[PDB]
């Protein structure tokens, strides 16, 4: 059911969001910690629901999505002026959720309403440079709900992402975290098919002209986000690798590049079990408590994780007790009924 694959989609995004949030200022995780919390959430047997009803407050990871889904049912496809709009209305209406120091420029420019090119505010970031932040895929899931065909998805996840990441470093990790979407939705796959299939697409992408040029001006390997995806290849092949050696090869960062192939490298490990995280949590909670193990980034790592795991294994894999511990939950549902009405 592509519906239940929707549904589990925005929900499992919500997840990472709400239940990673806990942990964005930690640095360093304890396993023992993440388990308790997730454990709060579950209420006595024969009881429905959660524990902690509403209790997790969503962050930007969310209300960011939430806008640009929204924009993307306003206008039954991608609208630039809309979208932005309706990401400046959103930050005007709740400004303290979490946002990333850079951006909250982007929607200051954007509130006014002189500036008539939605693309330039963004284009101004970190002294013309633009961001290279994990903004424009913590958001994207949506772009890949809207739209079936992968040229689609990686044209609209790349403008979705222009409006407040101008630097292909950020917008070239908002089409891989989209593809990975995209792909999810297609069901059962081995890691290997997976990754040949995104290595495929972002391979051509990151020959591009711009990205060329943004990935050598920041000192980094040709391809930075294909070489990533190369070394996501080998630790899936190691026996047992330590969250020291993820984090030392992919990151658990701000910046899309060290956190998106991160999110898709944690999808792909928890396919399969792992010793410390209980054989009782589905495959979908094992991702979002591993995304969360490995610190840093915890609600923007979880949020696109969940977002890819979500749309692979379906509602089914939604926890009753974890869904309804999260803010906005119904709303959340709602959306992705209704992205699947319109689009599908
Ligand atoms: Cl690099
Ligand atoms: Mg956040
Ligand atoms: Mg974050």
């Amino acid at each position: 059911s592509s519906l239940s694959r929707f549904r589990g989609c925005l929900a499992g995004a919500l997840l990472g969001d709400c239940v990673g949030s806990f942990y964005a200022a930690h640095d360093t995780v304890d396993l023992t910690s993440v388990l308790r919390h997730v454990q709060s959430l579950e209420p006595d047997p024969g009881t429905p629901g959660s524990e902690r009803t509403e209790a997790l407050y969503y962050t930007d990871d969310t209300a960011m999505a939430r806008a640009l889904v929204q924009s993307l049912l306003a206008k039954e496809a991608f609208d630039e002026v809309d979208m932005a709009h309706r990401f400046a209305q959103e930050y005007k209406k709740d400004p303290d959720r979490g946002y990333g120091a850079g951006v909250v420029t982007v929607f200051k420019k954007l509130l006014n309403p002189k500036c008539r090119d939605v693309f330039e505010p963004a284009r101004a970031q970190f002294n013309g440079k633009g961001s290279y932040g994990n903004g424009g895929a913590m958001r994207v899931a949506g772009i890949s709900l809207a739209y079936s065909s992968v040229q689609d998805v990686q044209k609209f996840a790349r403008l979705s992402a222009q409006l407040t990441h101008a630097s292909s470093l950020g917008y070239n990790g908002a089409i891989l975290q989209a593809l990975a979407v995209h792909l999810a939705l297609q069901g059962e796959s081995s890691s290997e098919h997976f990754l040949k299939q995104l290595l495929g697409h972002m391979e051509d992408l990151e020959g591009d002209a711009q990205s060329v040029l943004d990935a050598r001006e920041l000192g980094m390997e040709e391809r930075p986000y294909s070489s990533r995806l190369k070394k996501i290849g080998e630790l899936l092949d190691q026996a047992s690798v330590t969250r020291e050696e993820v984090v030392s090869e992919l990151g658990n960062g701000i910046a899309a590049f060290e956190s998106v192939p991160t999110a898709i490298y944690c999808f792909l490990r928890c396919m399969e079990p792992d010793p410390e995280i209980p054989s009782a949590f589905n495959s979908l909670q094992r991702t979002l408590i591993y995304s969360i193990s490995l610190g840093g980034d915890t609600d923007t790592i979880a949020t696109m994780a969940g977002a890819i795991a979500g749309a692979y294994y379906g509602m089914d894999q939604v926890p009753e007790s974890w869904q309804q511990s999260c803010e906005g939950y119904e709303e959340t549902d709602i959306l992705a009924q209704s992205l699947h009405r319109v689009f599908q």
